[PDB]
């Protein structure tokens, strides 16, 4: 009843929205937005984007081992 | 070390699945319409690898 | 000349200070102020402490691999 | 997945290289005494592999 990460799946919906919108997947983003109901602000930082520069750290330490 | 390429793709694949588990299947199809996916589609269990490293991510610079 | 990752590396230092002291290394904590010459004001959260804790994520992350 | 062990034995090898790299060997010195390690002691290139991880993370949550 009380969210425990509501901020980080706020914020997914949003950099993902972003991602979709610099992937030129306008249509997509567009769709989104109305699917989950978006009722926010929409501020889009200077791209990259913030997913994609995420994921490409993220998806280097991934791939990375010990 | 990953290359661009592969980063970039499956970036793509777990976005899809994330529309998808996050109940935006009209997006996720469209969005593999916009990017022009070709390749094979597959995905996992709800709510999906990028929700699942994203929040305890996000969590710890909370 | 214009440090980039100015603030990473305050932070780190930071949290590795808590880390220190946090693992019951007062010594060392005390010592490693000195010998950086820090100037920053110490402001501790509530444990477990923030080193500790993205660790956890950082080193379960590493370990996974595709 | 990693033990909880393993995983706090790790950090503590290498913030103990992290404080050699940044300049800090008594306080360094005075870690490996305080946590009472008998371990082996093996470190890499500075900065190290914790400011390294450590630092490109950060930039992304800025």
């Amino acid at each position: 009843a009380v969210p425990s990460d509501s901020q980080a799946r706020e914020k997914l919906a949003l950099y993902v929205y972003e991602y979709l919108l610099h992937v030129g997947a306008q249509k997509s983003a567009q769709t989104f937005l109305s699917e989950i109901r978006w009722e926010k602000n929409i501020t889009l930082g200077e791209p990259p984007g913030f997913l994609h520069s995420w994921w490409c750290v993220f998806w280097d330490l991934y791939c990375a081992a010990p």
